[PDB]
């Protein structure tokens, strides 16, 4: 009877607060959830128009945004970088040219700058357009601010990334308290790298995800760099989150005629844009049918980047037609599981002087799994579902 009658006495207030505040709370769940069987009923009947969902739901996961959130890594059996010496491999080799203009150029970072001989920490160091380069710019977010934490993975090696502070990010109205990836490096990779090391670069915010490169500032014939991300959403009581048919969003699957990006080896259903490169086939997602780099080429119907013309630039998080190399995933449960990677396309479909060429490319990827689905007029869950309040009883 010692503080169970002080439990109770708080519970009973905490109840008292919830018992008046429930209706409005249901009121505002009941007007949202009118809202979203609307908005439903007509993109079931749009579900063939371009850039819609050819099997319409809600998005249960707002997972736009979280420039606030902060990251820990820890791997067993890889190598987390000192800031320091990542700052040195961006200075030389093929990111010089633009880290003299004050860019760090991601894609043309050299990583064997990277494998020096005291360079290891115990302890994540974030790097990118903060401190004494806050000034700089990226070419992941242009003056926006980014910054990563760097380690170094072979082969069957991981990195577990605990991101916290997490201050947009709620599923089914309920705010999401901790995300946790596993990223490893797919043995499979074809990579050339002598020492065998990837580099992850993964970003302070999980919606901007993961930098992975083998790049050692050639091109590389008959190549490919694949990462499994293995990840769980945790709630307000530090549980992991049961998904129901939350929707993730897998952007910029982009196909050149050397070059395809792809996801595979993924728990939950897919499910096609209408209108878009991407499809599914044999358990990879990707632009199964046609090139999508520029308008004419290979088929795709629109330039990758900004050229002038219209619906070029599909490329990017903010584009209109970003759909176009996008697909989604419906995924349940609370432990789900994609990989990620950049292949040449000789490996993935027959050699053809269009549609495949031998020609060599870079090792890397940048990719991003977020709940940023980029069909069109996915209706949103903002309100939770009420509890009612349950009065505690007494000692
Ligand atoms: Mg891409």
């Amino acid at each position: 009877y010692e503080a169970k009658l002080a439990k109770y006495q708080a519970d009973l207030a905490k109840y008292q607060k919830d018992l008046a505040e429930y209706p409005q709370k249901l009121k505002e769940y009941n007007e949202e959830q009118a809202k979203i069987k609307e908005a439903l009923k007509k993109l079931e009947q749009d579900k063939n128009k371009d850039g819609h969902l050819t099997e319409p739901s809600a998005q249960s996961l707002v997972y736009d945004s979280e420039p606030d959130a902060k990251l820990s890594l820890t791997t067993e059996d890889g190598t987390l970088l000192k800031s320091s010496v990542v700052d040195e491999a961006f200075s030389k080799s093929t990111s010089k040219a633009k880290y003299d203009q004050k860019i760090l150029q991601l894609d043309d970072l050299d990583i064997r700058g990277l494998e020096k001989a005291d360079s290891a920490t115990s302890t994540v160091e974030l790097y990118g357009n903060i401190g004494n380069k806050s000034t700089w710019t990226t070419n992941v977010g242009n003056n926006t601010e980014v910054k990563w934490g760097s380690v170094l993975l072979k082969r069957g090696q991981s990195v577990t990334a605990t991101y916290t502070n997490l201050q947009k990010t709620y599923y089914n109205g309920k705010k999401v308290s901790k995300i946790v990836y596993k990223y490893t490096v797919d043995k499979d990779s074809k990579f050339q790298n002598p020492s065998g090391n990837v580099w992850l670069g993964v970003f302070s915010d999980p919606t901007l995800g993961v930098f992975a490169s083998a790049y050692t500032g050639q091109v590389e014939k008959d190549t490919s760099i694949f990462i499994k991300n293995e990840f769980t959403f945790y709630d307000e009581n530090d549980q992991p989150i049961n998904f129901d048919n939350a929707l993730l969003s897998v952007a910029s699957l982009n196909r050149e005629n050397n070059s395809i990006e792809m996801a595979k080896d993924y728990t939950g259903k897919f499910v096609r844009i209408s209108g878009s490169s991407i499809d599914e086939k044999d358990g990879k997602i990707y632009a199964t049918k046609t090139l999508n780099f520029k308008k004419g080429q290979g088929g795709s119907r629109w330039t990758m980047y900004p050229n002038g013309q219209e619906g070029s630039g599909w490329d990017s998080s903010d584009a209109p037609n970003s759909w176009y190399g996008a697909g989604a995933v419906k995924i349940s449960g609370q432990h789900n599981s994609i990989t990620l990677g950049a292949i040449s396309a000789t490996l993935v479909v027959p050699s053809d002087s269009v549609m495949a060429v031998e020609t060599g490319k870079k090792p890397n990827i940048w990719y991003s799994l977020n709940g940023k689905i980029r069909a069109v007029n996915v209706p949103k869950i903002t309100k939770e579902n009420p509890t009612p309040p349950v009065e505690p009883t007494a000692p």
